[PDB]
């Protein structure tokens, strides 16, 4: 059981060592399409690339590339699209992917500005009356409503296909309080946020996979998916303590490189799941 394994690693301070064994054991697959010169300006970090095998393809004939990965957790019956914070020139692509994958929810785990730099383009409207048109992808986006709370904001948006006049309602879940450095002291607000996404039905198989991002779509995004999948497997299994968070992380890393960027994020994920197990036990 992980609670005991938690104290063990913690008491021994072996987090950096566990973390290194995961780095070593992690899968490595081609990312040939990411590295093509015509895609250079579609990537935010040159060292954060989708594997070819699990990359999301845009349905435009021109260039089908977006820095986005489908993570399929077969046993948990859960899929996630992990992507980078959109660039000024990829906001249109981002909303096209959301449209084409029939996603209900977008989960955002960064602020637009952190440490005095831009981590992300402003890809959603700030006022009801000021909608955004994406000329390249023929999509209109409108803010319908916005519910600002202490730790997070939920924003009801209408995505309209200008080509076909279909509209869909998208939910934007924005965790607004992840600190600039390290990880939250308590996982309580993060778990509350995860349960709010769950309740929305955005994680449900009725819908396309949820789109999850931070700046790179591997660190905070990783923690989100890892916690969701682990808690869900603990419901599904005859023996809940058979769930190995290191095994689960390694399965997710077959789909996108670098999920969980630091030993700090690894520790926080353990804490979140343990506290998660507790809330629902
Ligand atoms: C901003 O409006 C909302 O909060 C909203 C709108 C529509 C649906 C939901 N589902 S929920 C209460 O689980 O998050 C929320």
């Amino acid at each position: 059981e992980m609670e005991k394994e938690f104290e063990q690693i913690d008491k021994s301070g072996s987090w950096a060592a566990i973390y290194q064994d995961i780095r070593h054991e992690a899968s490595d697959f081609p990312s040939r399409v990411a590295k093509l010169p015509k895609n250079k300006n579609r990537n935010r970090y040159r060292d954060v690339s989708p594997f070819d095998h699990s990359r999301i393809k845009l349905h435009q004939e021109d260039n089908d590339y977006i820095n986005a990965s489908l993570i399929k957790m077969e046993e948990a019956q859960r899929s996630y699209i992990l992507t980078q914070g959109p660039l000024p020139n990829t906001v249109g692509h981002f909303w096209e992917m959301v449209w084409e994958q029939k996603s209900r929810g977008v989960v955002m785990l960064n602020r637009v500005m952190e440490k005095g730099s831009l981590k992300c383009a402003q890809y959603w409207p700030q006022k009801e009356e000021k909608e955004m048109i994406f000329e390249d992808t023929n999509l209109k986006l409108t803010l319908i409503s916005e519910d600002i709370k202490s730790y997070y904001t939920v924003r009801q948006l209408e995505l309209e296909n200008l080509t076909t006049q279909e509209t869909r309602e998208i939910l934007h879940f924005h965790y607004t309080t992840w600190p600039d450095f390290g990880v939250p002291e308590s996982p309580a607000s993060f778990l509350n946020f995860l349960f709010k996404v769950r309740e929305s039905g955005s994680l449900s198989p009725e819908h396309g996979p949820v789109v999850v991002h931070c700046s790179a779509g591997i660190g905070r995004s990783g923690t989100f998916c890892l916690a969701d999948t682990c808690l869900l497997l603990m419901d599904k299994r005859k023996d809940p303590s058979s769930v190995d968070i290191k095994k689960v992380l390694l399965e997710m890393r077959k789909f996108r490189m670098g999920l969980i960027q630091t030993a700090d994020q690894l520790r926080f994920s353990y804490l979140a799941v343990i506290e998660g197990a507790k809330f629902i036990m």
